[PDB]
């Protein structure tokens, strides 16, 4: 009986290993998902500041 | 017997889900890093587009 009982609880523990990785990888999408935006912003704003600061300069 | 031959199977899954777990939770946490630099990165830029703009207006 000692090996069915290690059989089930290892059962729900692989059970809750499948569950707690694919929560873990949900939030590794979720941060994936905040990196590609806030590098579009990064991006787009430091084109704007650059040609902003050309123009500043040009026009001094 | 077989039966132990099953539970060392289903351990065997477990820990490969263990690893798959470690390498999950590494990637998620370094992804979250890398977002919060370049919020941070993206904020600063911001505001110096802004007063680099505003700095262009008046000279102009």
């Amino acid at each position: 009986q000692l090996v069915e009982e290690e059989l089930d609880r290892a059962q729900e523990r692989l059970a809750t290993a499948l569950q707690k990785l694919e929560e873990a990888e949900k939030a590794a999408d979720e941060s994936e998902r905040g990196m590609k935006v806030i590098e579009s912003r990064a991006q787009k704003d430091e084109e704007k500041m650059e040609i902003q600061e050309i123009q500043l300069k040009e026009a001094k």
